[PDB]
């Protein structure tokens, strides 16, 4: 499956990467700022994975750490304020 | 691998009761949200893995486990 291939996971790295600091951008709660630094945990072990060629568990990183990402952007409408 | 059948079946049945559980507390409406796309996605692995499409089926899961467990981490037992 392509969804797990080399340049398919640099960009969700990449895209993560631009949502993480999306997110840095916006006041966070104590909590909130946990689940980035997992978000971000997830990310470094993303690219551990990629690098040693086990994409799948690379795969499953990235997934996991948007996932984190995913639910405090949708915690926060971009209008909220 | 982390994506055989036999662990995504295990990895679905532990988010479904992790899902239940979040689904009848008092959430908010963005929370809601997301336990809604946390489901979505767990019903999205369940059809992949039927299919055999395992990576498929393992991203999903995967992904739905983020949503669930940012959420966890927002309404820990004892906050501190
Ligand atoms: O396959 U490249 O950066
Ligand atoms: O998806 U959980 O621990």
């Amino acid at each position: 499956n392509a969804l797990d291939c080399r340049e398919r996971i640099e960009k969700d790295l990449e895209d993560l990467e631009k949502e993480l600091m999306e997110m840095k951008s916006i006041k966070l709660s104590d909590d909130e700022e946990a689940v980035v630094e997992r978000a971000l945990n997830y990310r470094d072990d993303s690219v551990y994975y990629l690098e040693k060629g086990d994409h799948i568990t690379s795969f499953g990183c990235i997934t996991y750490a948007e996932g984190l990402t995913d639910s405090l952007r949708m915690l926060h409408r971009i209008i909220e304020g």
